């Protein structure tokens, strides 16, 4: 029948990044609080010259070439971002300039902290699967530069990064079950970043709570309608044991074994047997180490060596994912769990494409994050002190982009050669 | 059969007004400039208490008591703004926050200049019509406040306010032609405003020759499918004399009779038999005061009064026209255009509903620009010089929302008794 879904993605990461050890003994932290405690391995760190825009435009036109798209097909270019760059003019508009495409499309940016990238690809899903995008594509950049501060709670959960997906009526990484979305936001303060302020505000563990609390809403409202179409049912399986792999939004990698286990729990807690157990029980049923490693542990490759990406995380889990595990993947649904502080979850469910493996292929993700060089806290530091309209005199790397210079308040951009 | 589109709306707009000739005879301009050359009337003016959230939320909280919209039936909550107040937190959470709205909703923010509005609008349209939406409504909020600064050339076109619209399978005032929409954008920097600063940069007679240019193209988009569609033909009628009506974005007053004049030449431009005509005889044609007066003169009552609201100002020229002519309108099929500079386009068309003017009714539009009191160019100054973070100490109208303080970096409102 008709399929409507992710086709491709690709990932651009920034040039540098630093061993999360070497930032721990940077800041008096025992490094096994950063890479067990929190699972980080690298996190990416940037110059002003790869800004949203820079990094946005590198990944759509890696999609574009890696996959052969026509330009003249996109109907939609929709930027998930919390890190914008003008109030009025979307990185989706400079995306479209630096990558010459044509005018029949939308351009726009959506924002919701690390959910903004989820809003748009539903909003392009729905788009085609409503039949107005029939016979078109569009796509789909989540580009973030995560920055908390120097000596912050924050700041060993840094990266940045984009991911542009593919959306089409081939999707032949992940063909979504339209619809069967589940929902939950609330108005909380556990995130956030006003205006002008380059570096975000957060109660960390508050936000974890609130993550849980949205995830458990969100991942119940699928599964009552995923229940009601038949696609998962209370048996000797717990209903999310029947996805064949879960995919969350990853602040942290351990992020993914919390949410994990909440999700498990909501099952647990919910079954009409539930009387019978114990939270004790329940807790280490949900915290099995053998459902973790069959749904999730395969998801954090990308993340564990870049860092938080805020809207792109999840996307970056995904990818990871099927990097490895397309064909074994091809014909079996998975979940995918999106979270944004302020805040709102939403879980949805798809089927990976026959495809997908090949799709994934021409991603060429592992020769992506070759191209990075390691750096110093020292030089880290000193990249993190110049003023956003500063960029390093370097070139981009061939068919990527770089801002150069802002001139009479307009940024000036540079296509690598 | 099936039908999506808007339900309602409602407005909200700041509770102090200037009068356009006091602010030229401030400015040492002749005050024809403003009342026949831009089409002014009032200017909406602002103080830091009417923040974008505290408009969009008393515009969304009307609507819903207004409408009698039952809260738990709306799955998405999307705030289009280029007035936008964090990097991270969307405006849409804080309205869900104040109107006390239950979880089970997308929450997010769309930018790109004047066109987010509709950008979200498609968006919530297009999950209602992919049956993704099916038994529940959205509500789209348009909520900006057009800043240029004292003595600047867009000056007499600020203004602020919001538009809420209801979107849903039940569109009394627009059941909208799904997926004929046609759209033109292309990165330009006619009007742009960096972070952190308060006030836009603007080209103004190179930003109508891009609306004028991005308007082309989404009308010939839209007009070739409608012609597919037999919804309009080329007859002795112009294909877009066709439509009962048709709205534009009116940055000033005056924008609506260029954008009319634009659309009738590229039909008069376009016909198979153009080669017949002269630039001359096309322009006197495409200028006909008589299709000025039929299709577009109605729609400029509010917006005259209050100003430039950005996203919403084509949905105040919407409601302006329904508000006297939606029994007219009745089954009859109008055009509407929005434009966004940065820049984008998008033209598509709908069906006014036989309810429609039950559904203005209750809008009670001239209540809502009855409350509001006119001020000084000087008190209008005094308010531009506060900082964002400084409201003024005044209570919020009766169940309406203003901007209290910020402390702790977190903003505080109240809801009026
Ligand atoms: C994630 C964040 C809250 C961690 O903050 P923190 O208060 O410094 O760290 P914690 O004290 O919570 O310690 C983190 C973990 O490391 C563990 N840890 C600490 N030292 C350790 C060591 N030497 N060896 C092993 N583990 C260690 C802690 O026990 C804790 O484990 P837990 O996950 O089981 O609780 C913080 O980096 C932050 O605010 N980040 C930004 C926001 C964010 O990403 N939040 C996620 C919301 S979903
Ligand atoms: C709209 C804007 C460009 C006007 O700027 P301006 O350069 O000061 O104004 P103009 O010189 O163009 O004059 C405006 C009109 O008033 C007319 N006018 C001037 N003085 C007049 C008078 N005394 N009596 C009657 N008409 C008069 C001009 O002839 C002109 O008419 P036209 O529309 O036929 O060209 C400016 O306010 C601006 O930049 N605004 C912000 C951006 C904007 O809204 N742009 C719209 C893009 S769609």
């Amino acid at each position: 029948k008709k399929r409507v879904g992710i086709e491709a993605l690709a990932v651009a990461v920034p040039s540098r990044y630093v061993d999360i050890e070497d930032l721990a003994r940077a800041r008096g932290v025992d490094p096994a609080k950063y890479t067990a405690g929190l699972g980080a391995r690298e996190m990416a760190v940037t110059d002003p010259g790869e800004d949203t825009v820079a990094l946005a435009a590198t990944a759509a036109a890696r999609l574009i070439r890696q996959q052969d798209v026509d330009p003249s097909r996109i109907g939609m270019l929709v930027v998930g971002t919390e890190t914008g760059i003008d109030h009025s003019k979307p990185v989706a508009s400079h995306v479209q300039g630096l990558l010459k495409l044509p005018r029949t499309m939308r351009t726009y940016d959506t924002q919701h902290a690390c959910y903004g990238g989820t809003a748009g690809l539903m909003a392009a899903v729905e788009w085609i699967a409503s039949g107005a995008g029939a016979g078109k594509v569009a796509v789909v950049v989540c580009s973030d530069i995560a920055r908390y501060g120097l000596n912050t709670a924050g700041e060993p959960t840094q990266g940045g990064g984009a991911v542009a997906l593919l959306v089409s009526e081939q999707p032949d990484l992940l063909a979504m079950d339209v619809g069967l979305n589940g929902v939950c936001s609330m108005d909380v303060y556990d995130f956030w970043r006003p205006v002008g302020r380059r570096e975000a505000l957060v109660d960390g563990h508050y936000s974890i709570t609130c993550y849980l609390e949205a995830l458990s809403g969100a991942y119940r409202g699928w599964r009552e309608k995923a229940l009601a179409a038949g696609l998962v049912r209370w048996s000797d399986a717990l209903p999310g044991e029947q996805l064949a792999r879960i995919a969350y939004h990853v602040p942290f990698c351990k992020m993914a074994r919390k949410a994990h286990t909440q999700l498990r729990l909501c099952d647990l807690e919910d079954a009409a047997d539930a009387a019978a157990s114990t939270p004790e029980s329940r807790e280490a049923q949900a915290k099995s180490a053998a459902s973790y490693d069959a749904q999730v542990a395969t998801s954090l490759g990308l993340n564990s060596r870049i860092g938080n990406v805020y809207t792109a995380s999840l996307y970056l889990a995904l990818a990871g994912l099927l990097q490895h595990e397309a064909g074994a993947l091809a014909g079996q649904r998975i979940g995918l769990l999106s979270y944004g502080s302020g805040c709102a979850a939403e879980f949805y469910s798809g089927t990976v494409g026959e495809k997908a493996a090949e799709r994934m292929a021409k991603a060429d993700l592992e020769a992506v994050l070759a191209r990075r060089e390691r750096v110093s806290i020292e030089e880290y530091e000193r990249l993190m002190k110049l003023p956003a309209d500063a960029p390093e005199a370097v070139a981009p790397s061939p068919g990527a982009f770089r801002l150069t210079e802002i001139r009479d308040h307009r940024r000036q951009y540079a296509e690598g050669n």
